[PDB]
């Protein structure tokens, strides 16, 4: 379904990566966090439905499920909160690695490999398909 | 056409908003900086490149398109990087104007604003245009 997404985490180099993947496409949107809270993780949400049309996340854990803070920003973005990707996350990790070099900032390095994941054709991109997976819905 | 975005900054509270506007459809990506410098302009256009199909960016003043950490992120990203909205601006501060006693920080009453300005329908949003404009062009 086209407004269904998921929240995943990972940890790398002491920091935490956030990462949003629109379920039908594999399109990926990312942030670094020095840790996982309640407040980062509702900023991250309101930050990803102003940009895409979010209907329903299914959060990575039930500590964001719970969290009185992820529930007002789910409120506030009208997504539906929903409880309960290991392929998605070593993947990321090893563009992340490829990249790594080019980058001072572990934060340049995860956008780098944003974009890299959400560019690769396996042929439409990630990219593409998400695109057309929502105008199909409008 | 569809890959030409705008850059575009605006004060407010003694901080910057840098925005990104997609000429054709009016959608806008923004975020909250201390103040516009050339790393804070080209990790935005990272960010921004791995989310859209960003073909040509027109830089918001020729300190950007000077730069050369805006250049190397236009580079790396696939990036046309050209040289050379009061409106815009306008509207966006009074939408913020309208979020900003439901917000503590500037940057959440800023991502409320983007989500709000982008899901506005005047009748499509600019998020419908946006995602239609780029599936027509696939
Ligand atoms: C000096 C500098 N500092 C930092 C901290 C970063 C990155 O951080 C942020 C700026 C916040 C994204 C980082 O995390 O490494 C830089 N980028 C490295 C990543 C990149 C996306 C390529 C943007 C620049 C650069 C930098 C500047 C210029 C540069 O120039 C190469 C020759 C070049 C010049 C012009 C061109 F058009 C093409 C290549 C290389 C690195
Ligand atoms: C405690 C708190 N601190 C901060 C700093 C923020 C914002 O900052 C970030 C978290 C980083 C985005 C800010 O900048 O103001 C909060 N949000 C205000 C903005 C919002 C998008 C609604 C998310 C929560 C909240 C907060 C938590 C809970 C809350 O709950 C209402 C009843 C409620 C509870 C559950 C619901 F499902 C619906 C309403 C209200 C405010």
């Amino acid at each position: 379904s086209p407004g269904i997404w998921q929240l995943d985490c990972t940890h790398l180099e002491g920091k935490v990566i956030l990462v949003a993947v629109h379920v039908a496409s594999g399109y990926i949107e990312a942030e670094v966090i020095p840790a996982e809270t309640g407040q980062e993780t509702a900023y991250f949400l309101l930050k990803l439905a102003g940009r895409w049309p979010v209907k329903t996340v299914h959060t990575d854990n039930g500590s964001n499920f719970t969290s009185t803070t992820v529930k007002a920003a789910c409120w506030w973005a009208g997504i539906k909160q929903e409880d309960g990707i290991e392929s998605m996350n070593k993947e990321l990790k090893k563009i992340i690695g490829q990249v790594r070099d080019q980058a001072e900032h572990l934060k340049t390095a995860v956008q780098m490999a944003v974009f890299i994941h959400n560019h690769k054709r396996k042929g439409y991109s990630a990219g593409e398909r998400i695109v057309d997976i929502i105008a199909t819905d409008i």
